[PDB]
């Protein structure tokens, strides 16, 4: 929101004690798109230790970066230093813009509002057109996960990517190798949640690129049906889903267990012929509506879950010490079995969810 003008004031400090600076990057695109933006990079001559002495409160984690956090007026403005990629400062602008991924994100402006567009963002902003700055092979063998970028871009902002920068990816697609699985995925995960994601796929196909992502192939299914609920485990469940594969296919992702369990339940539910009240009862929310989402399933889920005489096992009136009583067994392995024999005639409705009532079917039943 508030950030432009922050941002600016952040300049105008930088100006007054006789340093560079402009706004850069994806900022001077979104606003150019006139879309507010949500981060804004601040470029400079400074050096990061000199950004430091010029504002109170800065965030020092990126400095071996050239990249300065400035708290200020509730904001926070990244300002980093003229640089390329192991990094080295460089002494002009020009020499950073150089080197960045895409000519939409090249772009500068100064406090004035002038912009700083020698590579020509501006005219490809308009035309749509996802390009490389200068030569695409260079800029793909300096980072290859710009290959990928270049892709979620195209999605993100409904561009097409550039022929000459798709076939540099085509070219060096193999390069995706080398890049840390997290970067892909994190990736992956923006295209999976951004507009026009099935057009993303085709391009993550037709570039090569699903020939040396990590099980990549998997990618190539069928993406029409498809239509995000805004979490990115939608799409690896889906595809999971089309191919009738399970989460091991994927496991080189690294997903966190939640979002492994998420996934795993999921499908575990679009397996499951008939759902019953137990199966609402043992199952998260999210795993029932993910389940039914893929499998094109369009019931109330919420509600059916809130009738159940109970929510969760701390709600029911037995635990296995009031077993050990009424049987006069020792303790073993065969609560579980039998509180979970009590648990489903709780859910199911049939038995009362009463220590007292409980313990009568259980002395009849034992």
């Amino acid at each position: 929101d508030d950030k432009m003008n922050t941002a600016i004031k952040v300049i105008h400090t930088l100006k007054a004690a006789g340093f560079e600076a402009y706004i850069v990057g994806g900022a001077v695109r979104d606003l150019l798109l006139g879309k507010t933006p949500h981060d804004v990079d601040v470029a400079s001559s400074a050096l990061p230790q000199q950004v430091k002495v010029l504002f109170d409160r800065t965030v020092d984690t990126g400095i071996d970066h050239g990249t300065v956090l400035v708290l200020l007026d509730g904001e926070g403005i990244e300002v980093t230093t003229f640089r390329t990629e192991s990094v080295e400062f460089v002494l002009s602008l020009e020499e950073d813009l150089r080197r960045r991924d895409f000519t939409i994100n090249a772009m500068a402006m100064t406090e004035d509002l002038k912009i700083i567009d020698p590579f020509g963002g501006k005219e490809d902003l308009k035309n749509k057109v996802i390009r490389a700055v200068g030569d695409p092979d260079e800029r793909f063998e300096e980072d290859a996960l710009r290959m990928l970028r270049a892709i979620r871009f195209s999605g993100q902002l409904d561009f097409i990517i550039d022929m000459k920068t798709l076939l540099s990816i085509r070219r060096h697609a193999r390069l995706i190798r080398f890049i840390a699985v997290e970067r892909l995925k994190s990736e992956i995960d923006k295209i999976f949640v951004n507009p026009s994601m099935q057009k993303s796929m085709a391009y993550l196909k037709d570039s090569v690129l699903t020939r040396f992502l990590p099980v990549g192939g998997l990618f190539e299914v069928d993406w029409i049906t498809y239509h995000t609920d805004g979490n990115p485990t939608y799409g690896w469940l889906y595809l999971l889903h089309q191919q009738k594969r399970q989460f091991t296919d994927i496991k080189d992702y690294r997903f966190s267990n939640e979002e492994k369990r998420l996934i795993e339940k999921s499908l575990e539910l679009t397996a499951l012929n008939t759902w019953d009240q137990w199966t609402f009862y043992k199952y998260t929310l999210k795993q029932l509506e993910m389940a039914s989402r893929v499998t094109g399933k369009k019931k109330d889920l919420a509600a059916i879950k809130r009738q159940l005489p109970i929510q969760s096992r701390s709600e029911l009136a037995v635990d296995g010490w009031d077993l050990i009583e009424w049987s006069g067994a020792k303790s073993g392995p065969w609560l579980k079995v039998w509180i979970e024999k009590i648990e489903r005639l709780i859910v199911y409705g049939i038995l009362k969810n009463d220590k007292e009532l409980i313990k009568d079917w259980f002395e009849d039943e034992y």
